[PDB]
C-alpha cells in the first residue's frame, strides 16, 4: 500500500548517482564508466522491478496515482541506456545523461505527492 515511502529514497538515489555519471562524461574518464554506468543500469533495473510489484501491492487510489506514470517511464530508459552502450558511439551522451537525470528530477516529486 505505502511502497511509495521507498520508492521516494530509490528516485533521490538515482539522481545522485546520474549526478556523478555526468561529471564523468563530461571529464571522458572511460575507464571509470566502463565500471559505473551498471549503476545508472541498476537504477533502472531496480525500478521497473519495484515499481510493478508496487503495482500488485497497491490498496488506495492516491497512493497508485503516479506508479503507472512513472513506471511508463523507466520502461523507456532501461531501453535508452542499451542502445546508447551499443550503437558504438558516445559524441552526444552527456546530453542524454543529463536528459535522464533531468526526469529522474520531476519522479522525486511526483512520488512525494501522496507520502
Ligand atoms: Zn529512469
Ligand atoms: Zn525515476
Amino acid at each position: 500500500m505505502d511502497e511509495l515511502r521507498e520508492l521516494l529514497k530509490a528516485e533521490q538515489q538515482a539522481i545522485k548517482i546520474y549526478k556523478e555519471v555526468l561529471k564523468k562524461a563530461k571529464e571522458g574518464d572511460e575507464q571509470e564508466l566502463a565500471r559505473l554506468i551498471q549503476e545508472i543500469v541498476k537504477a533502472e533495473k531496480q525500478a521497473v522491478k519495484v515499481y510493478k510489484e508496487a503495482a500488485e501491492k497497491a490498496r488506495n487510489p492516491e497512493k497508485r496515482q503516479v506508479i503507472d506514470k512513472i513506471l511508463e517511464d523507466e520502461e523507456k530508459h532501461i531501453e535508452w541506456l542499451k542502445a546508447a552502450s551499443k550503437q558504438g558511439n558516445a559524441e552526444q551522451f552527456a546530453s542524454l545523461v543529463q536528459q535522464i537525470l533531468q526526469d529522474e528530477q520531476r519522479h522525486v516529486e511526483e512520488i512525494e505527492k501522496k507520502n
